């Protein structure tokens, strides 16, 4: 039983949900965002709306969240067990890495950032709240739609048989993953029968994966099968980082972590860009280059500043590991 | 002789105005920044706006910012010789770093974004269009102004004779500028008399000018006074980095080129920071953490997501620098 036969089955409505890691503190950038959502897709297409913290939520703050959303919503604490250091992590080397990082990358001085960085790795997945869902879709405060949705993106990708929808990718700081490759390809070394024949490796690595390119999906930014993270394939690859310890002793992101996976465990055409979706997380675009679907769906826009086939993003690299047709001036953003 | 400030204190309502360097393609990020800076102090204190770039404007895009701002505008090509590579620049060799360095940092590949900083670094300054000015505040497209304005700004800076004020500040990647350190502390070794005996150092530097922490205004946001650039110490200074050549084969940004002139040119009590100016340029904010001035001026941002005092932003540096006393809740900042 292969990765992929946990997710087939849920191949009338999907169950899914929309889902928000978020501070009280980040009210107003929160409500920008559920403004977007609901204009550019949730009055269409409803679906419940779930917001989790690690500390709970103020009663202004549920007010006002309650109030935005049009279709249900969900607050949920998350387990301490899921928001604290692990019994096997040296708090004292962790202590001393923060102050040395604090100024040398961002958020490098940070507790909170990298106990977020895990819990967006192995547990928001399996909070209580995501049970009952098959799918789901990851919204960040401060963020943009800029563009009309109308079609129901969970049905399609159900329809599609689509596992893991993304909009940006880009290539991540090094010296914040120094050994996370190395821990990987291990793993996947240990457990052969979880590198998936028709992987997406190309889009990782442009030496056979000797070593990582660095690209991984924005992860802000996700539309996916939840049944991914709840295989063994990832539930193991996991508590391989965890125990190796990255998320504490450097700064291992969830980002990199989902797309490492994604792109290792799975057929690479259960993968999916949204090119259709007008996308803003600061400081990065996604912004539809087809101008039929711009113009139809009033994308708000400007195509000028697509972050998709910059050299830093990793469009290109995901572009050719697929085989897809890059649009015709994909080039100019190279300039 | 003639020092630096004494080409200045002349200009201690003031000749000013807002600048924009900005391109066709980005015209719906321009006129959201527009509104911004109309509702939060252009139509309370009107002020010429400036628009530049290295081709010309379109009919569409002048129509559309003619109408959005409700001061008088003006555009601007920029001469060619602002814009190419000077005579002494090795181009292929040029074109090879950024093959190079195109998936290496933000940038990296691109042609385009290096004469934008050398443009913002020796030239803005002495286009036509501000000639008759004293003062400028520089405008990107896609800015948030999150607070009301509500005094004359650039009036404060004459009164208070201040000559450069900022909002947000920032460690610079290495990677983009391994040299200008090194280049700068021979140009300031030649030219003793440039050096203020008050400036600011210890901003960019933890041991007395050894060595570069990194730290520079963001140059997305400044209110400074053009005579600063004007004088003989700048103008021999950028003159000093052009022929060097990082612009080209580094990625020299203005922001730290701007800001190692104003913290060791200017007695230190002429650069000022707006504590006050609610901002976001992506995708960092300056929140206004006074409570009275945040209420006071309806600032719109969530005071939790100030960059000011994270580690990575030299928040920190620079109020230690000028001995201003940090807010109480700083170390909140660093969590
Ligand atoms: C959990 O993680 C803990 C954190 O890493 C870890 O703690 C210990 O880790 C190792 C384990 O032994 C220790 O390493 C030794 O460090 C000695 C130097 O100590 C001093 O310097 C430390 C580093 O300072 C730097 O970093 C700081 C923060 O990052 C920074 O602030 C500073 O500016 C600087 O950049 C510093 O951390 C220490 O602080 C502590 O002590 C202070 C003074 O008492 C105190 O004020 C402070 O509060 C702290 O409590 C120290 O200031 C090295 O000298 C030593 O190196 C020698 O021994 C090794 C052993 O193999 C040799 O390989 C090496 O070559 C050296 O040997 C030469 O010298 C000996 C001397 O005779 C000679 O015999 C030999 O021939 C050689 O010539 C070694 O590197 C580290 O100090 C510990 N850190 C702390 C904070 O306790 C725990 O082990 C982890 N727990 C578990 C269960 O694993
Ligand atoms: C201008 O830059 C080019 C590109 O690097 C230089 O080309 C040479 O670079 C190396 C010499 O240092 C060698 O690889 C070759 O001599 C040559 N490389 C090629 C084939 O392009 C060139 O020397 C530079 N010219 C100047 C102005 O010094
Ligand atoms: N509850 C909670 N959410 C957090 C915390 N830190 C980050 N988040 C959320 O995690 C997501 C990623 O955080 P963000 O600060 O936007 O990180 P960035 O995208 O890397 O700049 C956002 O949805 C945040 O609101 C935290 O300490 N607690
Ligand atoms: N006219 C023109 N303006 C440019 C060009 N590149 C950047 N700019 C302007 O320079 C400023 C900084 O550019 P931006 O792309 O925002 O750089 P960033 O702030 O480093 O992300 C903005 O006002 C841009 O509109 C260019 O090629 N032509
Ligand atoms: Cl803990
Ligand atoms: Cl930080
Ligand atoms: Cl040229
Ligand atoms: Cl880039
Ligand atoms: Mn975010
Ligand atoms: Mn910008």
């Amino acid at each position: 039983k292969t990765t992929m036969d946990y997710i087939t089955p849920s191949f009338g409505k999907p169950k899914a949900c929309y889902v928000t890691l978020v501070r009280n503190k980040e009210l107003k950038g929160l409500l920008s965002s559920i403004k977007y959502v609901e204009n550019k897709i949730n009055k269409k297409f409803p679906y419940p709306w779930v917001f989790l913290n690690d500390e709970p939520f103020t009663e202004e703050f549920k007010e006002a969240v309650t109030k935005a959303v049009s279709s249900e919503v969900k607050f949920g604490i998350l387990p301490k067990e899921h928001w604290s250091y692990p019994e096997w992590i040296n708090q004292t080397k962790a202590a001393e890495i923060r102050a040395d990082a604090a100024t040398k990358y961002i958020y490098g001085g940070s507790e909170s950032y990298r106990h977020m960085c895990r819990y967006q790795s192995g547990f928001f997945w399996r909070h209580e709240l995501l049970e009952e869902y098959d799918w789901y879709w990851r919204v960040e405060p401060d963020i943009k739609l800029y563009c009309d949705i109308n079609y129901d993106v969970f049905k399609w990708m159900q329809e599609n048989e689509k596992v893991y929808g993304f909009t940006v990718s880009i290539h991540e700081y090094e010296v914040t993953i120094p050994t996370l490759w190395q821990t990987s390809m291990d793993f996947i070394k240990k457990n052969p029968e979880y590198l998936d024949e028709n992987n997406l490796m190309s889009f990782l690595s442009n030496d056979n994966g000797k070593t990582y390119n660095l690209c991984h999906f924005w992860s802000n930014f996700e539309i996916a099968n939840l049944n991914l993270w709840r295989s063994p394939a990832y539930r193991e690859y996991f508590d391989t980082l965890d125990h190796q310890g990255g998320f504490f002793y450097e700064r291992w992101g969830d980002a990199p972590v989902h797309s490492i996976a994604a792109a290792l465990f799975l057929p690479k055409d259960k993968i999916h860009y949204f090119s259709d979706i007008g996308y803003h997380h600061p400081p990065y675009d996604n912004c539809p280059l087809d101008k039929e679907v711009y113009n139809s769906n009033n994308c708000e826009c400007d195509q000028g500043n697509d972050f998709t086939f910059q050299g830093y993003s990793c469009g290109k690299e995901y572009y050719d590991a697929q085989g897809l047709v890059k649009p015709k001036n994909w080039k100019k953003f190279r300039e």
